[PDB]
Order: C-alpha cells, then sequence, then structure tokens
C-alpha cells in the first residue's frame, strides 16, 4: 500500500495506487496524488 505522505496515484502513475489504512489517496495535483 503506499504510505502517508507519497504520491499514491496521478495521471501517469502506475502501481499501487491503495494507500495505507487511515490515509487517503488525496489529488492534490493533476498528477501529483498524495496519501494524506
Ligand atoms: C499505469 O497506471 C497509472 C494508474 O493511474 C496510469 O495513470 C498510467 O497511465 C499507466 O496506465
Amino acid at each position: 500500500t503506499q504510505s502517508h505522505y507519497g504520491q499514491c496515484g496521478g495521471i501517469g502513475y502506475s502501481g499501487p495506487t491503495v494507500c495505507a489504512s487511515g490515509t487517503t489517496c488525496q489529488v492534490l495535483n493533476p498528477y501529483y496524488s498524495q496519501c494524506l
């Protein structure tokens, strides 16, 4: 699972888009999405 303050899954990011329990994949920027 993607860690806190890391990029979870934005446009172009291929990988584990599911964040760790309690952290939410928030799309901050068009490509930058972060697990908060
Ligand atoms: C890998 O997966 C990511 C998932 O967000 C895509 O954005 C990318 O285009 C590729 O399919």
